[PDB]
């Protein structure tokens, strides 16, 4: 019951979530970082609705944590661009209390759907293990919102810029459910595949559900990754999305670039080097998780 | 919590009506014990301890697709028949397995999981997981741990195997605020072994103070398990100094992933001749009394 | 909770009744700190500045196996006294001191979390501490890192403990959403000097700012605690380069002498403080953490 001075619902989402219907939730943080960042938060809208499902886009607006966002509200985050406060848990009560705009990270985005009451989340890539964490621990705090917000996030896997390895290391320590989706190979992101594999497989939006069901009726806290894989015609060469993505580590490192300017930075570097095939791809792969999320939040919603 | 999730014995339902002591056990010492008939016979033997003891057992398990607390006789007989077959189930595969109506084992953590959804602070068992050796680049650390940071159970335990590292995994129980004590010991035990190069957080020498100490650690409000080591009866122990030796040897060996662990195990078993089920079965035996013990004086306490 | 585990003053009970504001004070600095007489009286020097400001101090420690929040002068004597006798109690020691009737001195988790249990929000400390120099391969982290994850309290510190790894301690810090305020400055204070290479998650200039996003963040339903990094007065600041030097050898031979626990702290700050042979400083950083947070308790109070 919290106060409507700091959350507040759209009138279609609460219609929605009030007479059981899917609700997908989508992240900000994608729509920052013109106007091209809007139109297509608007159409990856209209491609839930178009799998029978109603989106929430979730962001601070003005101070307030709206879940459900107008094509203004969209179109001012879209256009104040770069001057839009990345959000995490961290940053949220300050944008907050400060009326300011911020666009959501998978974290914060997590919390403030959880707060709406929506299971289904889908996103581009989760953060995950930095390369180097062994020393620098730079670890993403979206792996411990996943520990401990009940909310299933679709993705393409974790962001490939990342050390995958040790992302599912942590997730295994922290008890977080990786299920691949018709894959064994966690999806590498641009790339379909990966040296590793998810905790487990799963062939349906279906038994997704039952699992979400089943995992919190039973009380285990914490939220579910799901491992879409890109479709394969709009995938990265392996080889060349890997060349990419290592030079621009390299230079991330070398230039010391850090926090959470480290990913913009790193994604921002890999379309420059694959000249903008890499934005495609996770054009993509962000729509393909949307399609999913719809269907899995269309079986939860049927099994609860 | 829905009967068709989860569903406690008559026995157990009865113990905990009545506030009687019950003491949880894991399953996978069924499926991953001795060849059948057994690890089932074994197990029967551990409750039946139990029961000598003064306390109710209740065995945990997954039991097509049911979190079962206690088991009948014909449920820890098809445990061990299926043997290995039996997926080994942690916090992470749990809600797949009961979904799938699939049989499955219970782990340290899920064992602490349905125990507590059952209301029961006590767990018997051999061994914990802990932070294995190469953690700091593999990030390879027993989800047990974090298990241990977040649900209120005692699991009465040898400690850790050596074979991990036991300095890092000490280190990470203090950082999440996990009491780490010995059963009238200073020194950490380790499985095979009654002590180790390392020390719990601190030493106590009672069920009864173990008891008093878990009713002011939950009642102040500090969620969370409790680690008791116990230290393996002298005469199934091994001589710390050769276990030790038969440790940096294999991992001297091992020096020139995934498969790290277990080569480990299998090398040191070698090499000392220790017996690792064997083993396991007497500690689960010896806890199995102390849990018993804390679980008489916590009902007592509380 | 019982009064047979937890005691509140007289002082502050009439306080929290009456809605007035209430600062926390640890024992640890007490037992630890320094000589008797001289320690008991800076103990209640620190207790009357809070007064001074218009706040109302509660000194944290455990007598004969109570809990006890605010205590008499005859209590701060006695733990002025036992000195090092005195068990330093951390989150897992807590319910053995408390069982066996023992005297202890509460670090800054076990401070935070006597506090939270009497509704208390603000602490004052010294530093707070973190992750250790060498912690990538030793996984010595402070549990006051896991108590600021969880529990819901605001933390008035000159940053971090100055022996420690402030790099990694910030990364922490950010994986577990845990607000890293710095008052007045963006660069991360380190306790004997006003600034360092790290940064904290963002800069506020008043109480009232830090009040009201302490309000927001709970409200919100995010629980965990906040630092509040308080550069020590430039009066008392130390030389980059001196204080460096020491800390410096300090650590390099606690690593040569091998101490590895909760007595490397103590060890640090004795060694340093002998080459310093920096105590004054200490001193002032705790007086100027005790105004800060008395003035941060007035305008939370005020909102809550
Ligand atoms: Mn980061
Ligand atoms: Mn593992
Ligand atoms: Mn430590």
């Amino acid at each position: 019951k919290i106060s409507p001075e700091l959350l507040q619902i759209s009138p279609e989402v609460q219609d929605a979530l009030k007479n059981k219907k899917p609700v997908v939730a989508l992240e900000s943080t994608i729509i920052s970082h013109f106007p091209q960042n809007a139109q297509t938060a608007i159409e990856v809208e209209e491609t839930i609705r178009k799998q029978g499902a109603v989106p929430a886009t979730i962001a601070i607006i003005g101070g307030v944590m709206k879940v459900g966002l107008s094509k203004e509200e969209i179109e001012l985050l879209g256009r104040e661009g770069h001057n839009v406060t990345k959000v995490s848990r961290r940053d949220l009560p300050f944008v907050v209390a400060a009326g300011k705009n911020g666009a959501t990270t998978v974290a914060s985005t997590m919390i403030i759907a959880a707060l709406a009451g929506i299971k289904v989340f889908a996103t581009g890539g989760i953060g995950g293990v930095h390369r180097g964490a062994e020393h620098t621990f730079d670890i993403s705090a979206d792996l411990q919102e996943l520990a401990n917000t009940n909310v299933t996030v679709v993705c393409a896997g974790a962001k490939s810029i990342l050390d995958l390895g040790l992302t599912t290391e942590y997730l295994e320590t922290f008890g977080v459910p990786l299920i691949g989706y018709q894959t064994k190979a966690l999806p590498a992101f641009f790339c379909r595949t990966s040296p590793f594999d998810v905790s487990i497989r799963l062939d349906s939006a279906s038994e997704i559900a039952r699992a979400m069901v089943v995992k919190w009726q039973s009380g285990l806290n914490g939220g579910l990754v799901v491992a879409n894989p890109i479709p394969e015609q709009f995938a990265m060469p392996e080889h060349t999305i890997n060349a990419a993505i290592d030079q621009a580590v390299a230079e991330a490192e070398a230039q010391g670039v850090i926090g959470k300017e480290s990913t913009p930075f790193l994604l921002a570097r890999v379309a420059e080097l694959t000249g903008g095939d890499s934005l495609k791809s996770n054009i993509q792969l962000v729509f393909n998780n949307a399609i999913l999320a719809s269907e899995i939040a269309k079986e939860y919603q049927r099994l609860a």
